[PDB]
């Protein structure tokens, strides 16, 4: 079901938060920001409309990882201690599996 496949990867790895009011030891512990469960080791959040996300799928047609054309601010959560964590900001390209127009995973930051 791609639909609610994006919905997760939006829940999951899209934030409305700004690069300094994002905090890592609300979200990542936050059940309604991780569907895959809380306190994971590693978690790569984009600072982003979800428009310009999805649109990296705008040429993609069935299942294929595409890289983004353009750079994301992104915050990476790494290296808990008891579900607190190491917090830091980029900006990269990332790479992201399309099923059609929606994006489903996460696979890295950087290009495909
Ligand atoms: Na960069």
């Amino acid at each position: 079901k791609e639909d609610r496949e994006w919905e997760k990867f939006k829940t999951k790895h899209i934030t409305s938060q700004s690069v300094a009011d994002f905090n890592c030891n609300r979200t990542m512990n936050d059940p309604a920001y991780t569907p895959d469960g809380q306190c994971k080791p590693i978690n790569t959040f984009i600072h982003s409309t979800t428009g310009p996300v999805k649109e990296i799928c705008r040429r993609a047609t069935g299942r294929v990882n595409k890289s983004s054309t353009q750079q994301f601010t992104l915050t990476t959560c790494k290296n808990p201690i008891r579900c607190k964590y190491s917090q830091s900001n980029t900006t990269n390209f990332i790479c992201i599996t399309c099923r059609d127009n929606y994006p489903v995973h996460f696979v890295k930051t950087g290009k495909c």
